[PDB]
């Protein structure tokens, strides 16, 4: 009810990584598009709008007028498939490009559940992250594991930054 920020997020990457299965396992705490909720961060309420780009991959949501006024990204890829991981390079530009400079990005590396499959290190990733300017997780959409946490560290980085006066939230994000 006293919500205090309603921050836009993008959810984006290569089809296939699980981006829709992240989605419901916030919102419903299941496995199985857009989607709303709100969480508490340090004492603030802080609605999300996630706007999922499942299925839209190729080219549909890759616009302006989609990325345009979000304040965060999980920017996905899946840990079972090397390709996906290679590709975050062009979907960090897409961000920066077409949303802002400035928009908050964490990394996620879903399916970590298909750990018999692993095509991409943690620790590779881990140091991408770190060279990029960006959070990280590795997530599972099919336990949970790290998926509201992935949600939450973003909207708390948005917030160190709106206090940093880093970013304006009247402001794109
Ligand atoms: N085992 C495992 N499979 C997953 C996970 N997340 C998604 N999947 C599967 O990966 C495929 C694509 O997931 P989906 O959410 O539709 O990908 P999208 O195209 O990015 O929306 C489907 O077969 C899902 O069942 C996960 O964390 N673990």
């Amino acid at each position: 009810e006293t919500y205090d920020f309603l921050f836009k997020f993008l959810v984006i990457g290569n089809a296939g990584t699980g981006k829709s299965c992240l989605l419901h396992q916030f919102i419903e705490k299941k496995f199985k598009e857009f989607g709303s909720k709100i969480i508490n961060v340090g004492g603030k309420y802080v609605k999300l709008q996630i706007w999922d780009t499942a299925g839209q991959e190729r080219f549909r949501s890759v616009t302006r007028s989609y990325y345009r006024g979000a304040a965060g990204a999980l920017l996905v890829y899946d840990i079972t498939s090397r390709e996906t991981y290679n590709a975050l390079t062009n979907w960090l530009t897409d961000a920066r490009m077409l949303a802002s400079q400035n928009i908050v990005i964490i990394l996620c590396g879903n399916k970590k559940d298909l750990d018999a499959d692993r095509e991409v290190t943690f620790l590779e990733a881990s140091r991408f992250a770190q060279e990029n300017e960006l959070m990280f997780l590795e997530t599972s959409a099919l336990t949970g594991e790290n998926v509201e946490e992935a949600f939450v560290q973003c909207a708390r980085k948005i917030l160190n930054k709106i206090e940093s006066g880093e970013l304006d939230p009247e402001r794109m994000g």
